[PDB]
C-alpha cells in the first residue's frame, strides 16, 4: 500500500559572527548586498561584511535594547527601533545619529523605509503605526492600527501600501498617502507575530503564534499556502521569500533551527542546525543564495549560510 513508482537548496554554514553581548533581535542585508546589519538587546547595531562575515563597526546611542533595524534603498542610512520609545536614523559611513524620531509612548518594535526611502514606518507596543519624514524626522501620520502591540510593518514594492500585524490577531493593509485602512485580514484569530509583502506585492506572508506561516492573497482575502512543522508560540520571528534561486520560504524557529520550505509544495526542504537558542531572525541576500540567521541570549551569534540554488 504505497504510491506508484523538484530540486532542494543545500544551505551550508560559512561563518559565525560573534560580538553581541545579549540576544540578537534582527539582521538585514543592505540593498547593495555588501553589508549585514544586526540589532540587539545589548543596545547596539553591528555592521558585518555580507560575503566574508568580517566585523566592520558598532553603532551606538540607543538608551535601551533594539528590536529592529532597516536600510535605506541607497544602503547609506539605517533606522533602528528601540525600547527607549524612539527610532534613530543613522549615517552608516560615519556611524552618527542624524535624527531621533520621538512620538511613540512605549517600546518601538518594528521599522522599515519605503523603497523611495523618504519615509519610515514604525510599529510600537503602544498599538500605533507611525509614518515619519526621513528629511525632517517629523511624524507625518499616527494610525490607530491595532488593539495590541504591533509586531511588524512593511511597505510594498512601490511604497503605495503598508502591511501591519499585531498580537491582536489581525493583519491590516494601509494606503501610505492617506493612512486609511484598505483591508483587514481575519476566525481562529491567533496572535500575528510577523508579516511582510511578497516581493511581487500580490501576497502577504503572516506568522501566527500557533506554529504556522500562511501566504495570503490579501486582495481576495484568501489563504493560498500554509507552512508548519517549526515552533513559534512566543516571539516575533522574521520570515522571508527567498527568490535568488529556488522559490523558498525561510523562517527562524523556537526549536533553534532555520526552516526552509518549498513555497509551492509547502514541504520542508531544509532545517539548518547550529544555533543554540531560538532563531529570532532570518534574512535573504538580495542577489546571492545567502541566508543570515540570528539567535537569542544562550547563543547571541549571527550565522551566514550559502546554497547552490
Ligand atoms: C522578480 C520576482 C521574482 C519572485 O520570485 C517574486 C516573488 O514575489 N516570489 C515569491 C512568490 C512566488 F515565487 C510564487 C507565488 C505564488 C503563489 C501561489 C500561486 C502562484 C505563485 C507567490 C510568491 F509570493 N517577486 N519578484 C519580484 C521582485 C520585485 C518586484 N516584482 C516582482
Amino acid at each position: 500500500n504505497a504510491s506508484a513508482t523538484p530540486v532542494k537548496p543545500n544551505y551550508a554554514l560559512k561563518f559565525t559572527l560573534a560580538g553581541h553581548t545579549k540576544a540578537v533581535s534582527s539582521v538585514k542585508f543592505s540593498p547593495n548586498g555588501e553589508w549585514l546589519a544586526s540589532s540587539s538587546a545589548d543596545k547596539l547595531i553591528k555592521i558585518w561584511g555580507a560575503y566574508d562575515g568580517k566585523f566592520e563597526k558598532t553603532i551606538s546611542g540607543h538608551k535601551l535594547g533594539i528590536s529592529d533595524v532597516a536600510w535605506s534603498s541607497d544602503s547609506n542610512l539605517l533606522v533602528s527601533a528601540s525600547d527607549d520609545k524612539t527610532l534613530k536614523i543613522w549615517d552608516v559611513s560615519s556611524g552618527k545619529c542624524l535624527k531621533t524620531l520621538k512620538g511613540h509612548s512605549n517600546y518601538v518594535f518594528c521599522c522599515n523605509f519605503n523603497p523611495q526611502s523618504n519615509l519610515i514606518v514604525s510599529g510600537s507596543f503602544d498599538e500605533s503605526v507611525r509614518i515619519w519624514d526621513v528629511k525632517t524626522g517629523k511624524c507625518l501620520k499616527t494610525l490607530p492600527a491595532h488593539s495590541d502591540p504591533v509586531s511588524a510593518v512593511h511597505f510594498n514594492r512601490d511604497g503605495s501600501l503598508i502591511v501591519s500585524s499585531s498580537y491582536d490577531g489581525l493583519c491590516r493593509i494601509w494606503d501610505t498617502a492617506s493612512g486609511q485602512c484598505l483591508k483587514t485580514l481575519i476566525d481562529d484569530n491567533p496572535p500575528v507575530s510577523f508579516v511582510k509583502f511578497s516581493p511581487n506585492g500580490k501576497y502577504i506572508l503572516a506568522a501566527t503564534l500557533d506554529n504556522t506561516l500562511k501566504l495570503w492573497d490579501y486582495s481576495k482575502g484568501k489563504c493560498l499556502k500554509t507552512y508548519t512543522g517549526h515552533k513559534n508560540e512566543k516571539y516575533c520571528i522574521f520570515a522571508n521569500f527567498s527568490v535568488t534561486g529556488g522559490k523558498w520560504i525561510v523562517s527562524g524557529s523556537e526549536d533553534n533551527l532555520v526552516y526552509i520550505w518549498n513555497l509551492q509544495t509547502k514541504e520542508i526542504v531544509q532545517k539548518l542546525q547550529g544555533h543554540t537558542d531560538v532563531v529570532i531572525s532570518t534574512a535573504c541576500h538580495p542577489t546571492e543564495n545567502i541566508i543570515a540567521s540570528a539567535a537569542l541570549e544562550n547563543d547571541k551569534t549571527i550565522k551566514l549560510w550559502k546554497s547552490d540554488c
